[PDB]
């Protein structure tokens, strides 16, 4: 689980948005598994416009933060899932690191803010999905 706050948005993957999000719902992607739901109260977070390659990530499965060197984001295709049929999710970023499903919703950071967060992984990989060309998300 987790999320990014920022401004009046609250940033989740889209596979685990809860009723609120969805009633309060101002863009959603199941390519990108992300929704945007808007808040009431002013966010903590801020996003990184910039292209790193390298960050840290927190694994809620470790309880810990792992440095990480990943892929520009693409087109990467995914097997079914309880979620999704087998397809290709756009904007997606992998690394080597553990994750685990409960990890998704954990965020990468690099020195300049948020860059995305896992929404993939398995078998010593952890996905991302990217959220820097969401320029909207700051105004
Ligand atoms: C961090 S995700 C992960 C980690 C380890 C293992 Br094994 C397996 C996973 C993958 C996983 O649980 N899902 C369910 C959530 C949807 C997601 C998607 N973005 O389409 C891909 C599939
Ligand atoms: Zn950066």
């Amino acid at each position: 689980s987790g999320a990014i706050y920022v401004g009046n948005y609250r940033v989740v993957n889209r596979h685990l948005a809860t009723h609120n999000d969805w009633a309060n719902l101002v863009w959603e992607d199941s390519s990108r598994d992300l929704l945007v739901s808007s808040t009431t109260a002013q966010g903590c977070d801020t996003i990184a416009r910039c292209d790193c390659q390298t960050g840290v990530y927190y694994c809620s499965s470790r309880r810990k933060h792992y440095p990480v060197s990943f892929s520009k984001p693409s087109l990467i295709f995914v097997e079914a899932s309880e979620y999704y049929p087998a397809r290709y999710q756009s904007h997606l970023m992998l690394a080597v690191g553990h994750s685990e499903p409960g990890d998704c919703g954990g965020i990468l950071r690099c020195q300049h803010g948020v860059v995305g967060i896992v929404s993939t992984g398995g078998n010593g990989l952890v996905g991302f999905a990217d959220v820097r060309d969401l320029l909207w998300l700051d105004e």
